[PDB]
Parts: C-alpha cells; structure tokens; sequence
C-alpha cells in the first residue's frame, strides 16, 4: 500500500505529463 | 484503498491509451 499510494501518484502524474505532451503533440500534427 | 486500487487501475489504463495515442504521434512528432 505504502507504494500504492504513490502508484497513484506516479501514473498520475504521468497523465498530466501524458497530457501535456498530447497537447503539445495533437498541436503539431492534430493540429487544424 | 477499495478505490485506490481501481485508482491505479484507471490511471493505468489511461496511460496505455495515451501512451498508445502518443506512440502515434510521436511516430510523426518524436519520429527518430
């Protein structure tokens, strides 16, 4: 649990990063 | 923790799905 509770943290932290780089990434190619 | 189990298990998922979207990308972005 001691490292679930930071399991958590560590896939969402990710995601924001995931997000972040989808972001920056969808800009250059999804972009209009 | 009932949900903190499922919580890595949601973060998780998204992470497949948006490293699975950013594999794409970064295939036309992060190309090599």
């Amino acid at each position: 649990m001691d490292a679930i509770k930071k399991k958590m943290q560590m896939l969402k932290l990710d995601n924001y990063h995931l997000e972040n780089e989808v972001a920056r990434l969808k800009k250059l190619v999804g972009e209009r």
